[PDB]
């Protein structure tokens, strides 16, 4: 139904960097971005390297007005698209990746002055729940929040504080699950801030003492949408599901710490081939991991998915950018196949009384 | 499908009449009350009155262990039956009638030091819903908790306390309704007694002032039960939902502040005479109260109802005990109409495949 749709984002300088005048190797012309050497005098190695992408947001400087993408620019290009497909009753994913350090949770959460995809993604969500409920349409929103680290799952809006680590498990009806994960009806904006708010703070406090290992954990934020249709004059209603998964990856950069990130690359090389019509024949490593596992209907599967690959433009960091930037490349030929999550007892309805009008005037012979 | 249960219920002589060493004129003999006259020397209006009923209980003096119901014995005779309906997927009802004074709230929900119906209720519901989850049934719970005084009907839950009043609306798929009133999602006994506490101090605060105009206000506590049903081996799912609603009445006794009391015995009449086959063409009057109109599924609907009439012993009450146990004997002549609330369109595909397969061999010809 659908290609991965892929952005980049361009980090400004840090403060490191600034000190140092380091060099920036990273341009971004309309939706190409063009990687520029570091050694230049090389006959290959030290040439650009250009990549298109669906888009591109340059965040250097807010001061050049005519190129500069803020938080707002990225919700209006990729926020507002996620938002729509929800309430569509699809699934839909945005998840960021790249290297510790390039952007990945500023564009997904945020800071408290600059709110990211999902404080801007909870707000547009309730203002046009709030501006479409009547008398033919209601609505429902639930949250979950989740981290990953290590291969092991934990609730970020747990009430206790045990930090203790849930089973995943498979269920022929629900799809891979998290046994025992919350999921909170929230009826406003405050609601689903307050559980943000926790669920950041469990975060955080979980990077207290190990910093450089909070770098190697996922994060999995899940709106589900649940849209009732009244159909008033026949005295009937039904449900539409869109679930929105915002899901801020561990660092890609260089035991089974990384399983998960190993895994993904797997998952979205292999996908990539298939797409391009290569290794049609072999099986997607889903299984291999928790987040892969978690996550196959976002890649190749039953979900509108947009990836964030976000990269720093300094000349130190450009190995991991090019990585950033040829997973990225591939991830834009994966084919995912989403639905519309309604009740299918409808079309059953629909094709029994098809088929029985057929039989009918069959019978008429 | 069922008749409205009755139960009585007989409280202990208040400090008033322990003073006065007030005569009492109700006695309970297993499912028997008998109403002794006052005036001892009368041929008739001063001669014993017997009424029989599905339940008594003697709540007089807790000394006489052999006779006297407790709020437990109240709860596994009652409640647990009608926790027993929600579980099935029915619509069930509790509704406390009688005088100022007699026990209705008592019943219903009880002091911090003897709970009452409600929260028992509560506590086994969610007991019950953790002990059975597993992988073919999970569990939802919504909470609703509203006042109707002076036909205008509020949220008790309501987050700001403005005390504004909801209108009361029709709707064909959900039936009448209050639009507005806050529907929320409890995981636990502790966030439904939060918001238990909430309303009942929302009772409290408008009963500050206006005490005796507290005693004219209905309250009604609605519990719906969603049980999913997971089709594991065809990977399928469904809902069967069941709602119960706890309604603690305004004072039975002697502009429209008692419409809705008013129109629920009219309403009641109506259902008894119909249940014994007098008046079967005239229609109830559900409509011209708030309170009737809201409830109408709960008596002569798609509901399972028990009805306590509460009672004082006491000589001085006799003209309103009298005529509260005339209404429970009208009430126990009510039919109910209950059925399971599932999802009409697994019927529908059963229906049309056997149509399918009497069309196909009838076209064997
Ligand atoms: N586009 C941007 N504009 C301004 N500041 C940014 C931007 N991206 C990242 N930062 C800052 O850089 C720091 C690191 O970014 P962060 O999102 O934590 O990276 P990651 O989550 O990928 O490790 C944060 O303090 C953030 O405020
Ligand atoms: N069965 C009972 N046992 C003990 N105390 C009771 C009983 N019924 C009522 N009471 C007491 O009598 C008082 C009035 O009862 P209440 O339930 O408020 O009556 P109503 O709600 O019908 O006006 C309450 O303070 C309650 O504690
Ligand atoms: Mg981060
Ligand atoms: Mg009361």
């Amino acid at each position: 139904d659908s290609k991965v749709k892929v952005a980049v984002r361009v980090r400004p300088m840090n403060r490191r960097e600034i000190d140092l005048h380091t060099k920036c190797v990273v341009d971004v012309e309309a939706n190409k971005v063009i990687l520029n050497p570091i050694n230049t005098n090389l006959d290959a190695r030290g040439q650009p390297k250009i990549f298109a992408y669906d888009h591109c947001f340059w965040s250097m400087d807010e001061s050049v007005r005519e190129k500069y993408a803020g938080q707002d620019d990225v919700f209006k290009c990729l926020g507002e698209n996620i938002l729509q497909n929800a309430f569509d009753g699809y699934n839909a994913c945005i998840f960021a990746y790249g290297q510790t350090g390039s952007g990945k949770s500023y564009t997904m959460m945020g800071t408290a002055d600059q709110p990211g995809l999902i404080p801007r993604l909870c707000s547009g969500l309730f203002e046009r729940t709030q501006k479409e409920e009547n008398e033919e349409q209601s609505f429902k929103v639930e949250v979950s929040y989740m981290e990953i680290y290590n291969e092991k799952v934990r609730d970020l809006l747990d009430p206790k504080g045990s930090r203790q680590t849930l089973k995943v498990r498979e269920h022929s009806v629900l799809g891979p699950y998290v046994d025992g994960l919350s999921k909170l009806a929230v009826y406003s904006y405050k609601d689903i801030e307050s559980l943000m708010s926790e669920g950041n703070k469990s975060r955080t406090v979980a990077a207290t003492n190990m910093n450089e290992e909070s770098s190697r954990s996922h994060a999995v934020f899940k709106i589900t949408l649940t849209h009732t249709l009244y159909d008033v004059k026949s005295g009937t209603s039904g449900e539409k599901v869109g679930k929105l998964s915002l899901v801020d990856l561990a660092g890609s950069e260089r035991s089974n710490i990384n399983k998960s990130l190993t895994t993904l690359g797997l998952v979205i090389s292999a996908l990539a081939d298939q797409g391009a019509g290569k290794n049609k024949n072999k099986f997607v490593p889903y299984r291999d991991s928790v987040l892969t596992w978690l996550l196959k209907d976002s890649l190749g599967g039953n979900s509108k998915t947009a990836m964030v690959a976000t990269v720093s433009p300094a000349a130190d960091n450009y190995d991991e950018t090019l990585s950033t930037l040829r997973y990225a490349d591939r991830a834009k030929h994966i084919i995912n196949h989403a639905v519309v999550n309604e009740d299918p007892n409808a079309r059953i309805i629909r094709d029994l009384r098809e088929e029985v009008e057929k039989l009918r005037e069959q019978l008429t012979k």
